């Protein structure tokens, strides 16, 4: 029975507990005892006596009693009760003939436990393990004694501790005997093991680093009680592990567990930074370029991982650099390793070495000329936006001043060689304003005068467009720049001794600088000379003087001007001759407004308010200015003529101002009110062929852009966009400058106002009904009588048709209804009608072919002929009521015959036509001629003359 | 900043460590500085003398200052860092206005665990939660003081004590302030909880015996070590809680709590016992009680397990009243709760109260009153198979002899009543051997000789023949039984006191006993004076006599039988009488064995081993008596005629034992060597068609045993068994017996044996070769010449043939092959033959047919007058080499004429056989009649006289 040898082995110890035995028995009475699993609640006290005495025999033999493989179970049993197979097998073979409920057999576990807790046999196992003495090399590295190591780092070894460290033995640290000189030595046999492993080696690592890691989470508390020293230990200590390490992966490791080292030991940065400066500059360089290596670069995710890591240990080392006292260091980081780490796109570590920078500042002075070589180097770099945080770690005021005229001037170089990427580079670092705060902080007046001098030098200098407009909005900004200090003018023209030609040229750079870019209340309105001194200028400075001459008459815009041109000769009688009634640049603007409406091109005055236009002349006061009010009518005229082209779908400059004028008044005006409905058939269906015609000479784009617009044919108005409502509705504005008192501007029947009156009452289409009506009253003024308000109104209608035919497919169409229209109204006509009246509803008939020049025979197409002839011949025709007509008609001729001698061109069949005036004499001479001699005669004599 | 108020606040405490606060302002600064995760190691130290002095003024905060689920989250931040969220909600609410790396975190955690654990904060916090104060309560249970208990036992305070005893804190219970007190105090508050809700229930419990269950595991190393009066403080605390319990179910569970405890707490059971042995009975009552109905009965799984654990019970507190002092109580146990313990089929607890009474049996005497009832009360019970054990437990020699007295005649009464339970738990008893060594080595001679006189009283008075077989023998083992402390002779007849005539009963028992029950090493032959005083015995006690007379032969069976039958007159003349030559003892045996092998009926003989039968007669040395061997001869002729039963498939005694023979003798044999082949087609088809006539007359079950056995018809042999060999191989060894020397006893012509011999050589089928060449042989001896030798075998064959003919479908077949061999016959007979020969050939023809006596006339059927008329008309029918064969036939007649008168028998057609008799007078009367006048003359006087 094994209980009863158990039994006796027990009593065997209790009388031999003074006697020493070899390991082996001890071994073995130890393995009998715990294989016994039928012990009894009796017999426990004298069995926990037993083996407390057999641990107290085994805490006494050599470390060399045993080796590592056997050294485990015997713990195993006895502090968990397992037993290990193989330790079975080798103990069973040993006699011990010489020596003779599982809760008694737990209860025994945990009492031995406890019993090997008091005698400490953990350290025991630890040095018979790790084949030395720990006590002995915790003190020979207290005095740094390196090169008599004596212990196994085996990686076994350290697996074996690991497998160790999980027990419930550990939990209990602060009992087991010295536990704070225990737990030192243990700290510092596994900076040996670290220290062997790696001078072994002049995978390899990673279980060293893993159980100091362990041992080191598990030991913390303990190690700062009983020796202060402890800091200094560690810090020698890895001042050579880091300084023996080959290659650079090693390195960053291990300063990684340094960092952690000096979280848990509570070392603050400032005492690590001032005991290993040297050797942390080195490890700072070689961890640098391995952040920078990964940052190139970016199974194979760990690529990433590291990478993260790494860039935590700078900000552990860098943060432990934050009171590094040698100036020199840091200036020389910043120069060499700086440009580099916020090239790698990282603003933690910069963000900090910045700081450091300053504080090193603030305690120290730093040469000029190593701060000068930083900033270079920076501004050197394609980095222009971050130098600012390095002009404000500038503590020197004349250093501060210096930095900033150099970086502005640097980038004033790199807008100069004209690369793009610098380019992008600088307008980014300008479109902050924090920047500019800091700017005007920090720079003086003179540093703002220069800047302005080289900036407008630039701006002149620059053919980029977007160059020269940035350019110019900068120096706008500097020139209202506020200094803090001084807390205004900031650039004078004197000091920019630039000549006044291309300061000339500065003007459109403005224009598109403060209406284009800026906005209304950033917008700073000035003008150079060439604006100030002519009135010739191009419309894009005409709509800026229009549009900025309000910035003027405050008090501040003629200040500025009068200080920033100071020094110039004769500035004050330029502002005098533009004070004065301007009035020339307003009819010039508005002539250039009218022909772009004229054209269908896009202008940037559409972009403006042009809605309110007469607001604007209300502005400057000129609004009751009478020569003004003809160009108005202009621009109505013309934006008329710009409806029609909406209407037709025409678009496009291909036919002149007056065809598509004609055509305006041509429409549904009181004048087709007489007309029947085959002529509105045979002149739409000739309308629709010559535009479908004029549709297909187009290109494909503009016939594609047309279909798009066009949402149905004529007469069908195509589909309405925005800007045409906004020019209607300022159209139909003009009304308010209309006024013009109550009859007696409009009485000069001779003006071109009159024509536009006329042509309102009727039926121009593009005004609304308010305006017809108002203009049918004040023609009810002008004209009480009714009958002569529509004859003077018929008159004017086919006198408009009649004059519009003068300056060459439409021309034959209007002809043919000229003719149409002659015909209708021949049936209106009186017996008792005076030849002149007749002359009237026919037109200016009378006055139109008694104009003999010969400006008017040249090139004349014969229209005036041909038309004699046209309606001659319909009459004859009708003469092979009827006679009332025709003897109107023979009157008329009659009365204008002697004057159509002279306008037979010289170039046209004159002969074909001169025959074919054999109708028009037959009929006169039907009845007339006996009154109406001395003409006859003439007429025969200047016709045979042109023989 | 979180970071800067908690700053703040902790330099308000340092300043101001000397006052007291407000527990909420406390807690309100511990929640503010725990829940700052972005500390800086810097400060941890000026933050962690802060939170001690918090602690230690929260220490000293009155108990009622906050509720348990606010008492919760403070530990827990304080302890793991852990924050519960409605914590911080109800913190929030308070201002503090007034008072105005994760590595950081967790140290300052670790840290505060430190502290929390040097000033103890778990006492604090269970005083707290239970509303009690722990170091009163454990005083006033000390004290005994239970009328002023003041506690909170609320099921989820023993749910937050649970859940708190599982973290770190408490790994280091070693470590906190008087660690030992507070845990005395622990385990009293407990206790004081169970007590608590047991007292308020005057589901309930188990979350208190499962917090205390958890309380002494984690707490048993550290009880015993201050206060050495733990143990009886929980002995009174259990003493009161067991008294209490209203149900058994809670009793069980509360024992097996204290089961526990005792193990834990080192409590031996002879302690407990003498301190508790009052209320330990009713428990075990109650317990007991349930295990009887848990028992009977054997979600619903659970019926099984909690059985187990309440034997365990039972299992521990029977090993706590090991050494119970009071024989009373252990007394009545057994008397009233032992048999149903025993009725639950459970071995390990009786087996503990058996030795608990041995031990208490050898320390006190038990009065013999008490262990008589407890015997009785076991006898009572139909358990008599473990008395044995309490009969060993009976340490007085005289109560042991009562006891196996009482017990003996208690078995005895159970046989009496005639149940069969009873008597199968009696046969299970007598079935092993240590029963029997125990009885010899407790009971002395007059136990044995009492024993033996009332089991052979009740042997001979038991009717069924099962119980007097068990009866006799073991009076046979108790009669050889042997006693140790004598250590043979046990039980005499005198002492037995009964009458001659019922002991003559008893031999057929004992055979049974002695061949049938035991084994031939183990059997104890005994005869009864019925076998040794007659001859006129069944073959039962014959075959017995046979066996076992070798017995009486040694001087054990002389002596014993002397000593067994002493006091009886005469025996001694018996024994010479039949050590007399026991011979007529063998020829009824012999007769017996014979007679029925004769008639196919199974006997116990066969399964001795008779195949040595000639062996048995060797052993008594009568194997040289002569008068035997005419017995064996008739031995033999039986198993003849059993195999013919054998071959013929007929089996059963339907025919005589004649008939059968002369069939045996019938076959192969050379009497068939002259028969030819139509002959043997008519006779097999006759004997096919009678055996199918017999076969289909059996009923089912013959007819199927017999087709299974057959594998084939008439001639092939049937299937052979295995008893049919050793019969056949014994019949063929008879020849060892058969030399009987040379020739002078085969040389009586008139004996059995020399029939026997005859049969054997010609032809009988059952003997082999061997037996039939030393036959032939010895036939040489005795007829030397050839012709003589089967002359006599024709002759014995035919008379054969005639003489099995006279005791009557196979009797016709026989006189037809009869008539036919005589056919076959007559070809070879010669001219100068005798009448004397030729009636030798036709058999015992002369002598035959002369036979005149009232018996021979008596129911004859006339087979000798059927016989001649057959002949004779054959022999007529060839005469209307023949010529040859009628005159010697008719010679024959001449001869023969004057005997066959007697014959007809006055029952059969006499009369027409007279008549018949024509034939035969005719052909004697064609030659002969010169010679033969008197025997026709007086032939002819009886013929007539017959009318």
């Amino acid at each position: 029975d094994p209980r009863e040898t158990a039994i006796g082995l027990v009593r065997y110890v209790t009388e031999n507990a003074a006697k020493d035995f070899d390991g082996e028995s001890i071994a073995a009475i130890i393995y009998r005892l715990r294989v016994v699993e039928n012990y009894v609640s009796s017999d426990v006290d004298i069995i926990c006596e037993a083996m407390r005495i057999l641990i107290k025999k085994l805490v006494n033999l050599p470390p060399i009693t045993f080796s590592p493989d056997v050294w485990m179970p015997i713990m195993t049993s006895i502090t968990e009760g397992a037993i290990e197979p193989q330790w079975r097998i080798m103990m069973e073979s040993i006699d011990i003939s010489k020596f003779s409920s599982t809760k008694c057999s737990e209860q025994i576990t945990s009492i031995c436990k406890g019993f090997a807790l008091e005698f400490g046999l953990t350290r025991r196992l630890f040095s018979a393990i790790w084949n030395t003495d720990l006590e002995e090399t915790a003190r020979k590295m207290m005095n740094q004694e390196w090169d008599s190591v004596k212990i196994d780092s085996s990686p076994d070894s350290a697996k074996q501790a690991a497998g160790l460290i999980e027990k419930s033995i550990f939990d209990l640290f602060s009992e087991m005997k010295d536990h704070e000189t225990f737990a030192n030595e243990l700290y510092y046999a596994a900076l040996a093991r670290i220290l062997n492993n790696s001078r072994r080696l002049q995978s390899f690592y990673e279980s060293s680093l893993h159980i100091y890691d362990e041992l080191i989470k598990k030991l913390w508390p303990h190690l700062s009680k009983k020796d202060p020293n402890v800091k200094k230990n560690t810090l020698i200590i890895f001042e050579k592990l880091i300084s023996l390490s080959p290659t650079d992966v090693l390195v960053q490791r291990i300063t990684e567990k340094f960092i952690d080292s000096c979280e848990w030991l509570k070392i603050s940065g400032e005492e690590i930074c001032t005991s290993m400066e040297p050797r942390l500059w080195k490890i700072v360089g070689s961890l640098v370029s391995r952040i920078l290596d990964l940052k190139k670069t970016i199974f194979l995710r760990h690529m990433v991982d590291s990478y993260f890591q790494t860039r935590s240990s700078l900000l552990s080392i860098i943060q432990f650099l934050r009171t590094a006292k040698s100036s020199e260091e840091i200036v020389q980081f910043m120069r060499v390793f700086y440009p580099e780490l916020v090239f790698g796109n990282e603003t933690l570590i910069t963000h900090a070495a910045i700081e450091m920078l300053r504080e090193s500042a603030s305690h120290h002075s730093i040469k000029a000329d190593d701060f000068i070589s930083i900033v270079l180097s920076v501004i050197d770099a394609p980095a222009i936006v971050r130098i600012i945080d390095v002009i404000s770690c500038i503590k020197d005021e004349k250093v501060r001043k210096e930095a900033v005229e150099k970086t502005i001037i640097r980038m004033a170089n790199d807008l100069e060689d004209e690369d793009q990427k610098r380019e992008g580079y600088v307008n980014h670092l300008h479109e902050n304003g924090s920047f500019w705060n800091d700017i005007a902080k920090y720079a003086d007046a003179s540093i703002l005068d220069k800047a302005g001098k080289r900036f407008v030098e630039v701006s002149v200098d620059s053919m980029d467009i977007r160059s020269s407009v940035l350019a110019t909005d900068i120096f706008l900004t500097i020139l209202k720049l506020k200094l803090t200090s001084e807390a205004i003018c900031n650039v004078s023209y004197s000091n920019i001794k630039i000549d006044l030609e291309k300061w000339n040229k500065m003007g459109n750079i403005l224009v598109e600088c403060n209406m284009v870019k800026r906005s209304k209340s950033e917008a700073l309105p000035l003008f150079t000379i060439h604006q100030l001194e002519n009135i010739d200028l191009p419309m894009r400075d005409l709509v800026y003087v229009v549009t900025q001459m309000k910035f003027l008459d405050t008090k501040e815009g003629m200040e500025l001007h009068r200080k920033f041109y100071d020094g110039l000769p004769g500035v004050n009688v330029i502002f005098e001759k533009f004070m004065s009634k301007k009035i020339e640049l307003c009819m010039k603007l508005l002539d250039e407004f009218a022909k772009i409406i004229a054209i269908n091109e896009k202008s940037l005055i559409f972009s403006l308010d042009h809605e309110n236009i007469l607001d604007w002349l209300e502005e400057i006061g000129v609004l009751d200015s009478p020569q003004i009010t003809e160009k108005l009518v202009d621009i109505c005229f013309s934006i008329e003529v710009w409806d029609v082209l909406t209407l037709l779908q025409l678009d496009g400059p291909e036919c002149h101002y007056w065809d598509l004028q004609m055509f305006g008044r041509f429409w549904k005006t009181s004048l087709m009110d007489l007309l029947d409905e085959k002529m509105m058939k045979k002149v739409n269906e000739k309308m629709g062929s010559i535009l479908k015609e004029q549709y297909d000479k187009q290109s494909h784009v503009a016939k594609a852009t047309r279909e798009k617009r066009s949402n149905g044919k004529f007469p069908n108005r195509p589909k309405v966009a925005d800007w045409e409502e906004q020019l209607l509705l300022m159209h139909n504005r003009i009304a308010g400058h209309l006024t013009k008192k109550k009859v007696e501007d409009f009485a000069d029947e001779s003006t071109q106002k009159f024509t536009w009156l006329l042509g309102v009452c009727s039926g121009q289409m593009s005004y609304k009904k308010e305006v017809a009506v108002d203009a049918e009253k004040i023609l009810s003024r002008l004209y009480p009588d009714a009958e002569k308000r529509n004859e003077v109104l018929y008159h004017f209608g086919v006198s408009s048709i009649l004059k519009g035919l003068d300056r060459p497919s439409l021309h034959i169409l209007f002809m043919q209804i000229y003719l149409d229209l002659v015909q209708i109204d021949s049936k209106s006509w009186k017996i008792d009608d005076s030849v002149q009246k007749l002359s009237r509803r026919l037109g200016g008939f009378n006055e139109w072919l008694m104009i003999v020049d010969e400006e008017k025979r040249e090139d004349d197409g014969g229209f005036r002929i041909y038309i004699v002839l046209n309606l001659s011949h319909y009459f004859w025709e009708l003469l092979e009521h009827a006679i009332l007509k025709i003897r109107k008609f023979a009157e008329v001729l009659a009365s204008i015959l002697d004057k159509i001698t002279f306008w037979p061109n010289p170039k046209l069949h004159a002969y074909y036509y001169i025959a074919q005036f054999l109708e028009p004499l037959e009929t006169i001479f039907h009845f007339i001629a006996e009154q109406n001699r001395k003409v006859i005669e003439s007429f025969f004599k200047q016709l045979f003359d042109k023989l």
